[PDB]
This record gives structure tokens, C-alpha cells and sequence, in this order.
């Protein structure tokens, strides 16, 4: 995604696993560390990935 | 055996800035998510990116 709208605040990007073993990939962008505190805090599942990115 | 190739445990991966206004790297091989808390919660510089990353 351009440069020029994905950019706000921080992209955090996570990968978690279900009961079929077949994973969950979402991101979530123009926030920040205190969000991603949050998704990290509210995970409470199989955690397969993880990532963070102070965007431009 | 510790982390010969990634094989052990968590691996994480983060980058920070310097104040040469460039990134340098925290790769963390074996940790786990209890590891990764003190590893974002210590470092404390101005983050960039980060990752975790389940072991292979």
C-alpha cells in the first residue's frame, strides 16, 4: 500500500491460530504502541506472528 | 541444546533508531512472549519495527 495513505501512526500485523490449525492473518494500522499493547493483551490464543512497523 | 539455527524457542527481531537517524537491529533467537516483554519493555529506544515469530 502507497506511502501516502497507509501512513498515519503504526502498522502492527499479527497471525494467530484456530481449532482447524489453518491460522488467522489480520494487520492494523494508524495507531500505536499503546494499541498494539492491546491486541497483544487481548491475543490470549495460539500465537504464531507478531509484527510492528512506526510507519514512513 | 540453546538456539543453534533459530531452533530453540521465540524468535524475536526488532530495530531501533540511533541517533545517526538510522536503524539498528535486536535479533533475539529462543526467547519466549515473557522474554519479548522485557526486550520491548527494556531497549527502550526509539522503535521502528519489531517481530515475533513461533519457532520453526
Amino acid at each position: 500500500m502507497v506511502q501516502n495513505d497507509f501512513v498515519d501512526s503504526y502498522d502492527v500485523t499479527m497471525l494467530l491460530q484456530d481449532d482447524d490449525g489453518k491460522q488467522y492473518y489480520e494487520y492494523h494500522k494508524g495507531l500505536s504502541l499503546s494499541d498494539f499493547e492491546v491486541l497483544y493483551g487481548n491475543t490470549a490464543d495460539e500465537i504464531i506472528k507478531l509484527r510492528l512497523d512506526k510507519v514512513l
